DNA sequence: ACAGCGGTTGCAGGT
DNA sequence: TACCTGCAACCGCTG
């Protein structure tokens, strides 16, 4: 008959560099036999078949929760995957566990800001001590906005200048092994079913396993650390990394692919930063921001900071940053883009890899995002934002919204006369179309001369390649060489309108 | 005040 | 190779 200390997992699904978790552990061990520890994850079982989460991401979470539990097991504890909505769940477990303290990592997102505040109100209402920590991002956005006179920086170089005069907190290790800790006595839910708070098995989280592609990126802290060290092994590659030089269409990833791990917080962005810094010092010839690997981490920090200031960051309407652009509805052309049936092989190959594997290269993301928006289809960046939210393992509210606005030249980036060619952009790095042959296998017999542009080959040729256009592979839905120039003007028109308000 | 400047990742054509 | 200019000319930041 003791009191309960709760750490609440949401993001930051790791033991390493988790001050919010460490504080629970170091309190408990420094006050032996007076406490029970409940590291919890609150799962809403109602939202398992809501469109905007693909099966691939459900697998990632399932694997992450299973790892987190295995890692907590080693510290003489375990994970508690409590089912229900937080609003219902907390009051019950507050009374039945006799909770003295609650901790969690902060989340700048709106849906969470209001939910956390609602919990934090209830916390005070029940006399439950609450101590939050900022460990998702390297820099706390609210300090960045403050230090820049109550306004989030809208450019990168300004942002770099603001943050490099702020202290970077200590990076922590793994919490203490819990000394003298019996399993917390079974609450009212556990009495009726002992396995009530166990990790959801695949069957439980993944309700639509036919959407599941190859498991190229396993979830969890362990794989996050494994993949990081793997990348940091070639300290030369790390040092001279330049984002634009990385191929969008290489068969194996040209970049680190730590974004899903950074998204869920299986990898501490602080630790990745710290690990990179010491490599920089060891490698005399090394790249500088924005193109550097550390620069990429800073871009994450940049998009986060601006997103904290605007709760309408995911929308055009009501957005302090977003240029107002008269986007047009096209349910047909949206359907084609979403499933990789545009008729542009390069665009299709990327979209198909996204749906199948849940990750695509940044420049590949950039290529398809252009095509949908100002590039060709003139469809809103909010539309592709849904597709990405559904299909990305690294789905990040702030990063997704920020880069879509960057792309469509709604915010941050403005040189709209730079338009990605769905035909040319891919050829540079993949002259043979190995990427297209893999993901759009219909056209795998096509020569490198017209595999990027099948509409250039005759009917006899089409037959000889075993792929007749209109049957085995769609006719291109629009003509890029025509539409992009009309869209360039459409941009300028909207750009003028906007100054006429400012 | 308005103009010069740099700005993660355009394309084509060229050396 | 990894640069070069042309195509039009965008924004925010700085002084
Ligand atoms: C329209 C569009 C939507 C995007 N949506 C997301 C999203 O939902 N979630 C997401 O994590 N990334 C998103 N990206 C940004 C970027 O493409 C990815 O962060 C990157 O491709 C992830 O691969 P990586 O881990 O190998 O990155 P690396 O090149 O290896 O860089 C390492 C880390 O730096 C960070 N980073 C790199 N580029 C960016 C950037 N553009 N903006 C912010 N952080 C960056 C990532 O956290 C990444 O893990 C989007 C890009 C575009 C063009």
């Amino acid at each position: 008959q003791r009191s309960t200390l709760v750490h609440w997992f949401r993001k930051g699904l790791r033991l390493h560099d988790n001050p919010a978790l460490s504080h629970i552990f170091t309190a408990a061990n420094a006050a032996p036999g007076r406490y029970f520890v409940r590291p919890i994850f609150i799962l809403d079982p109602g939202i398992l078949d809501w469109m905007q989460v693909g099966a691939n991401r459900w697998r990632f979470l399932q694997q992450t929760l299973e790892d987190l539990d295995n890692q907590l097991r080693k510290l003489n504890s375990r994970l508690f995957v409590v089912r229900g909505k937080p609003a219902e769940v907390f009051p019950r477990i507050f009374k039945s566990w006799r909770v003295e303290m609650l901790t969690f990592e902060t989340d700048i997102e709106p849906y969470s800001v209001t939910r956390d505040a609602a919990v934090q109100k209830l916390a005070k209402a029940e006399g439950v001590r609450v101590e939050t920590h900022c460990s998702h991002t390297i820099y706390n956005p609210e300090l960045v906005i403050a230090k820049n006179l109550g306004k989030a920086p809208i450019t990168y170089q300004k942002f770099l200048g603001i943050v490099e005069q702020l202290k970077v907190p200590k990076v922590l290790g793994v919490p203490e092994k819990l000394k003298n800790m019996p399993t917390p006595p079974k609450d009212e839910v556990e009495q009726k079913d002992s396995a009530a708070y166990d990790c959801p098995t695949m069957k439980q989280l993944v309700k639509r396993p036919e959407e599941l592609g190859p498991n190229k990126f396993p979830g969890g802290e362990t794989e996050a650390l494994r993949r990081m060290e793997e990348s940091l092994k070639d300290e030369i590659w790390v040092a001279r990394f330049e984002k634009p030089n990385t191929a969008p269409n290489s068969l194996e990833p040209s970049t680190t692919v730590l974004s899903p791990y950074l998204k869920f917080g299986c990898l501490s962005a602080r630790l990745f930063n710290q690990k990179l810094k010491e490599i920089i010092k060891r490698q005399p010839k090394h790249s500088q921001p924005p193109v550097s690997l550390i620069g990429q981490l800073m871009w994450r920090e940049f998009y986060y900071t601006v997103a904290a200031a605007e709760p309408n960051f995911d929308r055009m309407l009501g957005n302090v940053y977003c240029m107002q652009i008269p986007w047009q509805e096209h349910p047909d052309h949206l359907e084609a883009w979403t499933h990789g049936r545009t008729g542009y092989p390069f665009i299709d190959a990327i979209m198909r890899q996204l749906r199948q594997e849940g990750w695509i290269h940044h420049l590949a993301r950039m290529a398809v995002a252009c095509f949908l928006t100002r590039g060709d289809l003139w469809i809103s960046w909010e539309e592709g934002q849904r597709v990405f939210e559904q299909l990305l393992l690294d789905q990040d509210w702030a990063l997704n919204a920020g880069n879509w606005m960057w792309l469509s030249a709604s915010a941050f980036f403005h040189q709209y006369f730079r338009v990605y060619s769905p035909v040319a952009f891919g050829k540079k790095t993949d002259p043979q179309g190995h990427y297209i042959r893999k993901y759009v296998p219909e056209l795998s017999k096509y020569p490198a001369g017209c595999i990027y542009e099948p509409w250039k080959a005759s009917l006899v040729d089409q037959r000889a390649y075993g792929c007749v256009l209109g049957t085995d592979y769609p006719h291109r839905i629009v003509k890029h060489e025509v539409v992009h120039k009309e869209n360039i003007k459409r941009m300028g028109a909207a750009y003028k309108v906007n100054r006429e308000v400012r």
